[PDB]
């Protein structure tokens, strides 16, 4: 049941709306367990250390997830969610509700205080997700679709955000890619090339803005990304699911048969 | 937009029930206009005179349909329907309701009184539909499906009925095929072979029974086919439709592009 | 209130749909108590040791059921259910929810470690159910019905599965019988004979497949039987009930009377 | 599709209420057409001239019905209804509403003015219906039912009324039978014998009463029968229908087969 890495899938519904399969839910869940690429749902020549870095990040995410797995009840669905710009995962577990900030880059006054092995773990993680996005876009170019003009990249925004955030906290392409989550596929397929210009000054002084609302019952902090267009965007949650693939097998071994052989009457 | 002759198609719906595309509605409609196989929605080596007999029958059905087309109003949907055993088509036309018995074989006391050219027209028609069913079943054998165990032949019953009716009014396979409209596909795919045994006596004395109910508002005649199992079946209407294929085109000319070529950052 | 062994019954409902009576719910319940054939709801000449093996299996199932009966509360309906391929029963009990795997054949690394008396108990059980199915099919042949073309064998699939599973873990007929749970009655009545052909190679390497879905809240294992058609099928639950027969007695002793005897006026 | 004369049938419905089939709707409809007993839905030794008188009455009713059939439109369901004590039938006919008093005995000041052939026609009719009721009751005695205690004779009241009306206008049994339309079947089956006593005086002075209500929009006449109990009853309409028997045939010719003959594995 393998599939190419960085993939997407397209599903039909009608009473003919299409929907996208992410390639995200599975990646997160695999990273939870430290599963290695060999025993994964996933021809990667131009992907150096794809399994190598992949498994390193799998391991790193595995212990990090275990860090909060310890407190979890045995008894206490799965609706994983992500938040920009520290790129935090969100989980729940019921009887029959926590988070973990995988890549906190908002504020880190421990540049040398944080050990270098941990730093390498994050660097592997970000490399994995970045070239993951690269594979996703090359896959986009590979096999187009009727519905290429029907949906947008909007899912993948925060990952690009984390990309450029690290880049500045160590580009134009990934930046402007993030700039328009509403941007459509076949568009990129046509004009991926010249998307280059703000030039220096709106990002020399912080890539993003932070504003907190004193809602008198809490302090709703919020991040406002800044785009090459010279604009801003609210960062927002996007809870995920994963479609429950049904249990159908395959015709694979069915014995096809001839009919002229049978003495059909005429 | 060609397709193989005698074809079927499989469509998914969910809130994953499959549905069948007949290869019947289109055939009837084509036969209405006398359209020739060249300009039809349809690799036919083992199908002798397929286009030849096909177009002969197209012509014959075209005039026959015109016989009642004349009375039709300009102004006065399409929900074509069929009745066994004289294999009659049923039409309607509204402002914004008739029939024609294509192959009346119940009673014909004009064996030589009916002209031989008309007889040849019907013989071409029945040959066309018979080898049509042959193509349908060979197509069944060709490409199986997950859903081969989910539906039955029930649509095609009356055609087989007409087949054997002509045969007797000039076999075991087509007969027993008709005998169980509820019969499933992949079943036939497995045990098409030995379906041979009633032996002579229930069909020497008429293949079918006729019973009329004096409903005091009419005389509902009805035909009761007799099957190799030694049983009977009510013959019933089955109104047809045809799914309205949407207007989507194709990725056909889309320019796929490379990505390692673009100076992606890493 | 006796009935023939391996029986079935047919019931009408309308606002004229028929329904089947299994001969399964009762068999299971009888086997629960170790009840002997004499004091059962059940002319068995061709059924050697029918009561003998029947009562042996009744005893074996009785202790096996008692094995989990012990934990049951006094206070804590009946909706018995079965699962292939280890052929497990499923029970519940409420105040006003367990199982037992009668014939676990999926994995048994105790071929000589399991005592021979237990093995004989299972062998008696499987013999009982197998010739039970034999009686069911001979009964099918005996008295046909209007509705023989209206339903399928689908209920009895897992039992046949267990049959062939034991056979391989010690045939074509019972195998192919299982292969199409959707297979219709009067069909079998006609073509029971030649249903023989995969030939060796798809079953030399395991009769079935096992696939588990890591649903992130559990590990849904599932079994995928392989059929002579060269295909697969999901194994599925089928919860049972039993119709509550009403309390009507009989005209049995009613005194029929003459009327010409009474001095009717004319 | 024959059945015994004067018959009844019992049908089940549940969400196990039984319903009765009359043997009345059919009799009326047959009498409408003058159909003869040979070509009717109907072992009559104790029924002298059953077909003879039956066909005489069939003829008489046929012309009488034709008397009003003449005015009927071609275009202008069937819900035949009956009224005591002149025992009048009630019909309707729509595009997609009359009556006829078969046996007017309320007032006839033409005792010799009415021709004797017409009189013989009515006498045949009344004999037919009377011994019809006789057959119905002997059939009741013949085959009892679980539901014999669930319904009453109420349908057949007016016919008995006409019987005794003629008798007086030329008994105890048929009289008292009519007296309690609510009377139950198996009751009669037990105590048919001694139902004999008003003695002369309430019927010497008219068997019935007539009362008309001047409803200021019409004159609703009504008849009030008098019973051996010394009581009265309103005479009332009872519109009829007839259940639409479905089109199912028969297993009649099905080939039952052996199973020990087939080389079943064990």
């Amino acid at each position: 049941e393998r599939r190419t890495f960085g993939s997407y899938k397209i599903e039909e519904i009608t009473i003919k709306i299409p929907i996208l399969d992410d390639g995200i839910f599975d990646l997160i869940n695999y990273l939870l367990n430290g599963t290695h690429f060999d025993k994964t749902h996933y021809d990667y020549s131009h992907l150096p250390t794809l399994e190598r870095d992949f498994n390193t990040a799998s391991n790193y995410v595995s212990e990090n997830y275990s860090i909060i797995v310890e407190e979890i009840d045995l008894n206490k669905s799965e609706s994983i969610s992500l938040k920009s710009p520290d790129f935090t995962v969100v989980l729940e577990y019921f009887k029959k509700v926590r988070e973990l900030p995988l890549l906190p880059i908002m504020c880190r006054e421990s540049e040398d205080s944080i050990s270098e092995d941990i730093l390498e773990g994050e660097g592997a993680v970000i490399q994995v997700l970045k070239m993951f996005m690269k594979g996703f876009l090359v896959h986009l170019g590979e096999n187009p679709n009727s519905y290429d003009r029907q949906l947008t990249i909007e899912k993948y925004r925060p990952l690009l955000i984390s990309i450029i955030g690290y880049e500045f906290t160590v580009n134009h392409i990934y930046y402007q890619l993030a700039t328009f989550d509403n941007y459509p596929f076949d568009l990129l397929r046509f004009q991926l090339q010249s998307l280059i210009d703000i030039k220096e000054r709106i990002e020399k002084d912080g890539l993003f803005k932070v504003i907190t609302t004193t809602n008198a019952r809490g302090q709703y902090q919020s991040v406002l990304l800044r785009g090459i267009n010279g604009s801003e965007s609210y960062l927002n949650l996007k809870r995920y699911r994963k479609f429950k693939v049904r249990v159908v097998g395959n015709v694979d071994n069915v014995i096809k048969n001839d009919f002229s052989s049978l003495k059909l009457d005429v």
